[PDB]
């Protein structure tokens, strides 16, 4: 179980290896060289104040130069160590002990990233001094390339994840993500270490061991990370540069409570999966090569993505307090439900306006329109006064093998409501007083007087073919299914008499 394994194979670049690649355990090496009184410089060279992540060179010049670099420096240390009686590595004649095919695995490595709590601990840190702003420390970490001064500069309000510009491999001036991260994070972690203030880790396991990550202090006291995003955004059906038509849209546009969404999410990137910007710069109505022709409709409504409005919302719906109802019902895809998001802009018919004219507005003007949209929504409707519903229901129309079932209708509804508690997805998407009722009274209008299940679930007569569930099967599927999705302990589905006593 290691998080610090590296497979050394730089040579493959120049041709097929004669021998296996060389497993190397970096934390085993660093533990040992520190104890010998040495540091990173024992194996990495520097230039311009920057440590190279490569072993004992600035460049991969030839096959022959790397092979000599490794043997001469890797072995040389193992030799001196053995000649001194210390614990050590493979010696010069031990080819297969370095060049070893077997290491199947034993890798526990894991990606690391900044959630909002870990990003705050860096901002709020006194060892990371402000720069270019009396109060702000953003420029200690974030940059953009300034063509004018031919150099990196802190772009105020242009901060983004490193992933937005640093990818899988280098793109000539900008390093790939791993070297970016390893160069910036570790080197500051080591400066701050010299002043014995609190710091971040430098051992590989320290960032990459699952156990280490679990140990990090987490903070739910997280202030708004604030570059200059809007509180209220106006999302639009964007046609895109290359579209024969330039067609408006088909729906009304959608105001979006950006500030509230921030406070509920874990970072920015979950939504802005490529870079902070609109979504429409790439996901247009018809899609674009920048999305990979993934169209705006897929981006905003896709059922199983955490990135989309519908998709993220779908995962909140699996939480037990919700899933009783949400695992049973089907969607109406009704115009009222679409209209929870697609609303009227104040003062005009957005459908008669091209995207461009709204995108071209100044951010503060567009925010004001969305805000007005947001503010005009209908207040939460709530459900019926539970006193207008039967406190108890006895279900006995097919009683036989057992007595009829006495069921605590009203108490169960209050608990559903209590479990929903303050959740705002539910308060706004539960659009009719009887919406909650439809969690069990499916397929009929929201109402104080829903019909009985028998009104349309066959009496109990077909052992073989029966269009949707007969009566008994529908009660059992509804009652027992909710109890399991909600993790209700009692009654238990095996406890027949707890829902209907015998006789
Ligand atoms: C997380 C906040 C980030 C880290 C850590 C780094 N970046 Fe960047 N970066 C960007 C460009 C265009 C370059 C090339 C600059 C040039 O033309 O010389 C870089 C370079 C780096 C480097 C190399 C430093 C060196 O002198 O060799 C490091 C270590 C690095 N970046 C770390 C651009 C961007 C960017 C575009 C918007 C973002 C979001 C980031 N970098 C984020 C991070
Ligand atoms: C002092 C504590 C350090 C720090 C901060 C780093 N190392 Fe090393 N390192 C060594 C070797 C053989 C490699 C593989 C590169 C190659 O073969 O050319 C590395 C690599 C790294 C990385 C990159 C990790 C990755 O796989 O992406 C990093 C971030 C790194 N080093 C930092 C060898 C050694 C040593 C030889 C005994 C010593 C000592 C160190 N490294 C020390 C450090
Ligand atoms: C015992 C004498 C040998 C022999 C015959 C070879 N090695 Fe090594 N070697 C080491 C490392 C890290 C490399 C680079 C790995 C890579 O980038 O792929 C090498 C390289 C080689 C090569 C060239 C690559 C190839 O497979 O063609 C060859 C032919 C080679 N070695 C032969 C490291 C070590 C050791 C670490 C201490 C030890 C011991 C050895 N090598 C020993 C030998
Ligand atoms: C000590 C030498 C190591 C070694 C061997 C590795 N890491 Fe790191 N690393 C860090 C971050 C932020 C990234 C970007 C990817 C991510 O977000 O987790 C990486 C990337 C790597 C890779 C590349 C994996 C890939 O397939 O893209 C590898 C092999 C890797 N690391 C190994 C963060 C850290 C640390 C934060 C302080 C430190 C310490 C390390 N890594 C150290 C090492
Ligand atoms: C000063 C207050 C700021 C502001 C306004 C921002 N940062 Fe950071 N930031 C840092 C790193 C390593 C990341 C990448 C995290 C990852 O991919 O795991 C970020 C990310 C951001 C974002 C996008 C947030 C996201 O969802 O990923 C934004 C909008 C942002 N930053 C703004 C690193 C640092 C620092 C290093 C110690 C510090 C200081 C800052 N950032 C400071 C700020
Ligand atoms: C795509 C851009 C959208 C749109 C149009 C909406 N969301 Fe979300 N949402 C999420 C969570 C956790 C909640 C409840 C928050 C709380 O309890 O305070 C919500 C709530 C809403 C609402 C109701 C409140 C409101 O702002 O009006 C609405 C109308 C709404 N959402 C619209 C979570 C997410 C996501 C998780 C990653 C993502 C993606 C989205 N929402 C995306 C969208
Ligand atoms: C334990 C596994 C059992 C067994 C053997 C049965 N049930 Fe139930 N059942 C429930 C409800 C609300 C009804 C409708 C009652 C009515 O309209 O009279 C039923 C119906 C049945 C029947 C058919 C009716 C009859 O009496 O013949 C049978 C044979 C039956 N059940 C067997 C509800 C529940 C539960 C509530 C969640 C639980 C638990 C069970 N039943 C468990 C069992
Ligand atoms: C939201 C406030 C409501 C309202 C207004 C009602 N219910 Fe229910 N209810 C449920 C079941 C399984 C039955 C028995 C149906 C049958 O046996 O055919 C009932 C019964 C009712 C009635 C009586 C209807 C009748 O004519 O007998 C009424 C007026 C009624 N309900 C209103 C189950 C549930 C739920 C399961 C968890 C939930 C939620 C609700 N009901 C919610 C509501
Ligand atoms: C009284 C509350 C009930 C109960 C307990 C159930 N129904 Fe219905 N139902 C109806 C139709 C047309 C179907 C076919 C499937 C569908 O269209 O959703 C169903 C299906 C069910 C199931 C099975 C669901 C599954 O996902 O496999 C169950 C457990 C169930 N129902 C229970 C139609 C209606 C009504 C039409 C007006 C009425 C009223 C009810 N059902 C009432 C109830
Ligand atoms: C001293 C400066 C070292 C240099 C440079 C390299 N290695 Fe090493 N190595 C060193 C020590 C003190 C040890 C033993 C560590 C321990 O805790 O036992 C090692 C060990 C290895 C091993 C053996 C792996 C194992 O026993 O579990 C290998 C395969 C190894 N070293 C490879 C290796 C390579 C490939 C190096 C250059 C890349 C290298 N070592 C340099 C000390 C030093
Ligand atoms: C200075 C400019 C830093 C850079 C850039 C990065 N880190 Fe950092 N980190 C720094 C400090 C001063 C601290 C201690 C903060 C405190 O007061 O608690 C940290 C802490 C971390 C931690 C905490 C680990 C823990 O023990 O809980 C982690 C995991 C961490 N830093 C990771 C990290 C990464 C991945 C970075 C680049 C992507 C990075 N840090 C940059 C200082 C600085
Ligand atoms: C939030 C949870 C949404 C719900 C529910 C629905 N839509 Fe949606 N849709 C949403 C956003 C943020 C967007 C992008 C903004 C815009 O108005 O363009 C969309 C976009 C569409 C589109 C494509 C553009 C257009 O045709 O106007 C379509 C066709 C669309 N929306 C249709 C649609 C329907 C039919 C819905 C109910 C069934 C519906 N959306 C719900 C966000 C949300
Ligand atoms: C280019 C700069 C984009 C921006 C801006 C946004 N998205 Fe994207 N998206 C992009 C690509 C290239 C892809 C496919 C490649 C990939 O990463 O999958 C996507 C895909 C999506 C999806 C579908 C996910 C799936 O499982 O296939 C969604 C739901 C999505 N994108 C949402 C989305 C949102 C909400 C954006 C603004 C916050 C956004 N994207 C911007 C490219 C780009
Ligand atoms: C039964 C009592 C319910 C519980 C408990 C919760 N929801 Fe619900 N919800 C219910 C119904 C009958 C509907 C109507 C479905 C339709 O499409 O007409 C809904 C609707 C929603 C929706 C949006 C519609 C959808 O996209 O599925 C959302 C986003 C929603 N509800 C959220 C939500 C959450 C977060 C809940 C737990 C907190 C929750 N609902 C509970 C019935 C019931």
């Amino acid at each position: 179980k290691r998080a610090d394994l590296i497979e050394i194979g730089a040579m493959e670049r120049f041709g097929k290896l004669d021998l296996p690649k060389v497993a190397f355990r970096h934390d085993q090496h660093t533990t040992a060289v520190t104890g010998m009184g040495k540091d990173c410089a024992a194996c990495h060279k520097s230039k311009d104040g920057k440590m190279s992540l490569k072993f004992m060179r600035l460049d991969d010049n030839s096959a022959a130069e790397l092979k000599e670099i490794y043997h001469a420096n890797c072995i040389g240390c193992h030799t001196d160590l053995a000649k001194a009686g210390k614990k050590t590595g493979p010696q010069d004649g031990e080819c297969r002990s370095c060049h070893n095919p077997k290491p199947s695995a034993a890798s526990s490595w894991k990606e690391i990233g900044f959630d909002k709590s870990l990003h705050y601990r860096h901002v709020a840190s006194k060892a990371i001094k402000p720069v270019g702003d009396p109060q702000k420390n953003c420029g200690a970490c974030h940059h953009v390339y300034d063509e004018a001064s031919k150099k990196l500069v802190w772009g105020k309000n242009k901060e983004d994840s490193c992933r937005a510009c640093h990818g899988e491999k280098p793109v000539d001036k900008r390093p790939a993500l791993d070297t970016a991260a390893h160069t910036a994070c570790i080197s500051c972690h080591m400066d701050v270490a010299k002043t014995k203030a609190e710091t971040g880790p430098v051992n590989c396991a320290g960032c990459h061991a699952p156990e280490a990550q679990a140990k990090f202090k987490v903070v739910r006291e997280v202030p708004r990370l604030d570059r200059g995003q809007p509180d209220a955004a106006l999302i639009l059906p964007v046609p895109g540069k290359d579209a024969p038509r330039e067609m408006k849209g088909t729906m009304k546009p959608v105001a979006f409570d950006h500030k509230a969404h921030e406070a509920k999410a874990n970072d920015c990137r979950t939504c802005h999966h490529v870079r902070i910007d609109t979504c429409t710069a790439c996901h247009t109505v018809n899609g674009t090569a920048d999305s990979k022709f993934v169209q705006l409709e897929k981006a905003m409504h896709q059922p199983d993505s955490m990135r989309s409005c519908v998709g993220c919302h779908n995962t909140r719906v699996q939480q037990p307090t919700c899933a009783g109802c949400h695992g049973f019902i089907k969607p109406t895809k009704s115009d009222a439900q679409c209209g929870v998001c697609h609303v009227a802009a104040p003062g005009f018919d957005a459908k008669q306006v091209e995207a461009g004219a709204l995108l071209n507005l100044k951010a503060e003007q567009r925010s004001q329109v969305a805000a007005s949209m947001l503010s005009a929504r209908p207040q939460p409707k709530g459900t019926f006064d539970l006193n207008d519903i039967p406190e108890k229901v006895v279900i006995g129309s097919i009683a036989k093998e057992y007595q009829p079932s006495e069921f605590p209708h009203r108490k169960i509804v209050k608990t559903l409501i209590a479990g929903i508690g303050e959740d705002k997805l539910a308060a706004t998407f539960h659009i009719e007083k009887g919406t909650l009722c439809q969690g069990c009274h499916h397929n009929s209008p929201a109402s104080l007087t829903p019909p009985k299940c028998a009104s349309c679930h066959g009496k109990p007569f077909d052992a073989d073919r029966g269009d949707r569930p007969g009566l008994k099967a529908a009660y059992h599927q509804q009652c027992m299914g909710c109890h399991d999705r909600m993790k209700i302990e009692k009654p238990a589905n095996t406890a027949c008499v707890d829902c209907h006593k015998e006789r």
